[PDB]
């Protein structure tokens, strides 16, 4: 109790918040999707609803501490509002994302943060052919809203999306689910943007 | 008035908030479900909506006081925002939980906290067979979102879910309702996670069973 | 202006907020319902939607003042967030209550508070028979969420619910509407809880 | 920039917020409705949805300044949260009002405030006959929620509702739209309440 | 880290917030629409739902800094709540705008701000004829809610709306999309108001142009 209280107070109250990465001090965020359910499909609007956990990881020097100075504490939990979090956003949503979990991150003594919120997302997807054997493929890109590749880079720890919690009696079964880093240029903006492309092939069960 | 004001000021203003449990100082939270209503079932999405009270209990040394130092006060009520609460979450929801009550906890002189909010949850459930006599079974796990078994443990005071306030004219009648501690390992994470599994067998309301 | 500003500053800024009632210093809240409209009925879910004003009254010593010390001011209006309010809750709602009005209370020199928000409530009710001549009866209990009878007691000023603002072209007409204090014990909890039971008999017009 | 910053700091930071009108220092609020669209009608619930601007005006001595002391500034814009606003509310709503605009007021050197938010309101209205040539009439009262006629009075600058922005391809055309001050006594309350009654006659196109 | 922290503290904590433009010190905001999807059309209410990015740009002297005084930093990102933003609003919405993105702006050393939120808007539009080959045209004006032309002026960098991110399998295909500055007088108000008029011609997705 006493040690952890002091640690948190030293980090968050006594110094200013991390102001985000820069070209001089860029940052790599690791992303992993754990798909839980394709809830529904709206063929009149081409919107599809997913439930998933999005695991995000990154490391800041300003969150480091020596465990021996603070009661042998190696890690702690804290409200995501107490720390900088990356502005990772789906690029083809049609509604604001619904958060289905507390927003709490895990900070380790080496400055590592793991943050893994559950979300329901409605996104752009034509479900024509979902009732077939072939199924249908849809995709959604996730990346930083304001940070280019020179400030935020993304990687995945694997190309395969974790389907081990996928709801077995979902109305839709997953044929394939991948997550793949991409570099992209858009007419809006001079500098390149990095995303992870979630590609899901699925059909009616 | 005067004594309780001082007690609250001593606890909440004069010291920092409890920063949650750790591997060295873990915590056991007790859970009890009081099921009120199965409001609806959506067979086109396999989502079902429950209304229930979730009673949570735990005990902190940092919330202890001697009643004789504070006007013989044994317990008080306070906004849940004034204290640490455990991050107990349903593991198969499809919408954000709707809170149907004030969020106020009861703190006792021994450091016990009881906190019992009402909620409406939509969760993953195939209702195929609900219109039968047999009914249908669905389940939802409740556990800490970020704390493993080494920091937060769960127990129940009984396997039986309290159905004594269940809405008698619900469209769905409850056949059985249990709540059972489980230990689980997931591919995401090295350390084990504890949940309480709410298992509810229910069917569309009938006038008469079988002969 | 000048007097009222001082009064409010003396009460709310210069002393702590009232921490709620206790067994030693319990409190009585008076409830009165003014039913405006039964908007709809959902027979597929047994939910019914009411619009109503819930008048709440109570009296605190910590809100008293002498009018002669403050420009002859006998009462004032203020945001409900500036004061303690009782945690009166419907016991069989199925959605969070929608507030249809500002949340402003009236405080009188004797420490009386009147607080009278407009609300839309969805609650548990089987409407089977609403299309009949007999109609249908439904009920909903209102009481403190955390305070037992030893801390908060409830009374009504009358058994009859005020229907004088009821929408004349509602789809549902009210046959009867009562509000009745009750004492209750529940298996969860050792001490007794007080509620006011709103009982409404109504039918299609 | 420099002058306006000082003016705002003099008014809002250096003195307390206006605590609302009283019997000794009452206030007149002027109301004007600018009707934009009748979006829809629900005949199964007798609810109708309007989009409109509600222009509110009032004058406080505590917001006066001499332009010559502050760079010749005659008026400025500011967030409505920085000032007291009146609690004018529709008396027969069935959902919370949706705000469709920024909430920003205009303050003039004489202490005048103009505040003119856009809103979507669902309110109690039987649309039976809207498909006829005669059309249908509906009405909704707007008034202070907590201030009686002794504290807040209302007036209009005209009996005619401004239809000059009304959506020309609305599903419903407006036949007539008036706004009329009323004095009212209710069974709840001893003192009189003032409202402006918005009366709209409309039909299908 | 250290330099940027100081820069932000110098600008936002040590001086007061910009109180908005005036007749003496007016401001020009540049607008650019990037249309993503026409999600749906409701012919029973004449409401249509768009998803789009609205790029807003303006320049304040009070946000200038010399890069050489602050570790060679030419620009930074920050929460839109930390700065003044213009009150640009759709003039014929029927619901509150849904924000589909973080609200973060980019500030440059010359005092330039770029702010580009994603939004879903429901607005007044009669879709009669959307199922035809000709399609249907709808329009919505965007302008300052409280600032007249004497305080806020608007311009576009181009008349053409960017459709390069438009969802290719939308239920509705875009035939044309323009954005055009206008000056307007209204019966409410003596002084003129500036808007940019977003005009979109669209139809139900076909599979052939006939
Ligand atoms: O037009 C676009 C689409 C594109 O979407 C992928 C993600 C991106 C990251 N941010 C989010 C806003 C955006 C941008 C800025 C200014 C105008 C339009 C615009 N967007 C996105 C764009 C990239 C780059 C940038
Ligand atoms: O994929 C999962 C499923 C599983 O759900 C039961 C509850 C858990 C408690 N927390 C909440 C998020 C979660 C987690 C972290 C990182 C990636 C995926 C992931 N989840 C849940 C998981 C456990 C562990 C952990
Ligand atoms: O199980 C219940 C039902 C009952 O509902 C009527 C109102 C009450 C006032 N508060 C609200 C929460 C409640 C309570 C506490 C702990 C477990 C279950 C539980 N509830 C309600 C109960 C009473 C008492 C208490
Ligand atoms: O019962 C009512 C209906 C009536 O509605 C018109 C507007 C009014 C202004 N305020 C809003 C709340 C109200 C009031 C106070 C206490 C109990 C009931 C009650 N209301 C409204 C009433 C008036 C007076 C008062
Ligand atoms: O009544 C109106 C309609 C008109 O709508 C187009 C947009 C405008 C920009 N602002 C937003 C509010 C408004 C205004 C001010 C005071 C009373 C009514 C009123 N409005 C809009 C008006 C213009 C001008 C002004
Ligand atoms: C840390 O652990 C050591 C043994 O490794 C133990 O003796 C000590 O109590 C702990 N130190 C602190 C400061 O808690
Ligand atoms: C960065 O560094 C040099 C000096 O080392 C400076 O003169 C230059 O203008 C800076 N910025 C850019 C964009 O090169």
């Amino acid at each position: 109790q006493a040690n952890l209280m002091r640690l948190k107070s030293d980090l968050f109250n006594r110094s200013p918040m991390y102001p985000g990465p820069t070209k001089d001090d860029p940052l790599t965020v690791t992303l992993g999707f754990f798909l839980q359910d394709i809830v529904k499909v709206d063929s009149s609007t081409n919107e599809v609803d997913l439930v998933y956990y999005e695991r995000q990881r990154w490391k800041l020097n300003s969150l480091m501490w020596d465990p021996n100075e603070y009661g042998n504490i190696t890690d702690f939990r804290t409200s995501a509002a107490d720390i900088w979090t990356p502005d990772i956003t789906a690029a083809s949503s049609t509604r604001p994302v619904q958060v289905l979990s507390p927003q709490i991150a895990v900070v380790t003594h080496d400055g590592s943060v793991m943050f893994s919120p559950a979300q329901r997302l409605s996104f752009m997807c034509d479900p024509t052919g979902v009732d077939s054997e072939e199924g249908v493929t849809c995709a959604v890109k996730f990346g930083s809203f304001v940070y280019s590749g020179f400030e935020i880079d993304l990687k995945t720890d694997t190309d395969q999306v974790d389907l081990s919690s996928y709801y077995a009696s979902s109305k839709y079964e997953i044929l394939s689910a991948t997550q793949t880093r991409q570099v992209q240029h858009y007419s809006c903006c001079p500098e390149p943007y990095i995303d992870v492309n979630l590609v899901v092939k699925f059909r009616e069960r």
